[PDB]
């Protein structure tokens, strides 16, 4: 997250770690043995850490799982990025409490304009790299789908919508990939992709959640 603020412990009990020797996205509880993030996350042998604030030390209410199955949705198109998110299945249900907790699902799209929380570990500079050890924070306003497109000629599907902000400054960035993008309590977005972090006139392009809820309840259902 670049531009953003540090959270402070457990504030975001839905936000996840992907870890897999070292942490490579985020991604959102949803309920006690799902998980949703990214398809662009997919990778084997992934271990799910919840609870967490600082990943690099041991400090309490952490909480280690690994995923018994990682569901890329099947129309998933990684030139294109469209479609781009995926459900993990955890081997054990997760102990649910204060500092853990799931995040409800849209039951209608947000608006332009909507004021939303985006949070993660990663990179927190626009030009080099610089890995945070807790969570940021970083609040934004979904963009009209006019000025999205206009920044994004020809890349922005009907699954996907810009947030931030067109001056450059703040934004999410590499690392912070299918992490939550929370409007109103809702999960409403995954951090996706952009050009760049927090460059003038590029914001953050997010998998439109909204789109997927049917999906996502036929397939946890089946599985
Ligand atoms: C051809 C097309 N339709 N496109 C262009 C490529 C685009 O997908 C991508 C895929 C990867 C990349 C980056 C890596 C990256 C990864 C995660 C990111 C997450 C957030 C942001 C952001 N600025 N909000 C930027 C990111 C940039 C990189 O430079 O490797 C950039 C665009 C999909 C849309
Ligand atoms: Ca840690």
């Amino acid at each position: 997250i670049v531009g953003g603020y540090t959270c402070g412990a457990n504030t975001v009990p839905y936000q996840v770690s992907l870890n897999s020797g070292y942490h490579f996205c985020g991604g959102s509880l949803i309920n006690s043995q799902w998980v949703v993030s990214a398809a662009h996350c997919y990778k084997s042998g992934i271990q799910v850490r919840l609870g967490e604030d600082n990943i690099n030390v041991v400090e309490g209410n952490e909480q280690f799982i690994s995923a018994s199955k990682s569901i890329v949705h099947p129309s998933y198109n990684s030139n294109t990025l469209n479609n781009d998110i995926m459900l993990i299945k955890l081997k054990s249900a997760a102990s649910l409490n204060s500092r853990v907790a799931s995040i409800s699902l849209p039951t209608s799209c947000a608006s332009a304009g909507t004021q939303c929380l985006i949070s993660g570990w990663g990179n927190t500079k626009s030009s080099g790299t610089s890995y945070p050890d807790v969570l940021k924070c970083l609040k934004a306003p979904i963009l009209s789908d006019s000025s999205c497109k206009s920044a994004y000629p020809g890349q922005i599907t009907s699954n996907m919508f810009c947030a931030g902000y067109l001056e450059g400054g703040k934004d999410s960035c590499q690392g912070d990939s299918g992490g939550p993008v929370v409007c109103s309590g809702k999960l409403q977005g995954i951090v996706s992709w952009g050009s760049g972090c927090a460059q003038k006139n590029k914001p953050g392009v997010y998998t439109k959640v909204c789109n997927y809820v049917s999906w996502i309840k036929q397939t946890i259902a089946s599985n």
